[PDB]
């Protein structure tokens, strides 16, 4: 709970890319994106939360289903 930042940045989703809103500090809320036409199979968002001794993003690795 000091100096902030403790969540490891998520890997770039397939045919997509993650965007940081301001910083990687705990309490923030970044967002995810994908190629035009692909709906985010998740929450389209994240929240840096500590699960004990390791801080990570509450959202699972987003996917792109590709929509006709």
């Amino acid at each position: 709970e000091a100096e902030a930042k403790s969540c490891k940045t998520p890997p770039d989703p397939v045919n997509g890319m993650v965007h940081v809103i301001t910083d990687i500090q705990v309490g923030s809320r970044i967002t995810y994106s994908c190629t035009t036409g692909h709906r985010l199979i998740g929450h389209s968002s994240a929240e840096c939360i500590l699960s004990g001794n390791t801080a990570h993003w509450s959202t699972k690795p987003p996917i792109c289903q590709r929509i006709p």
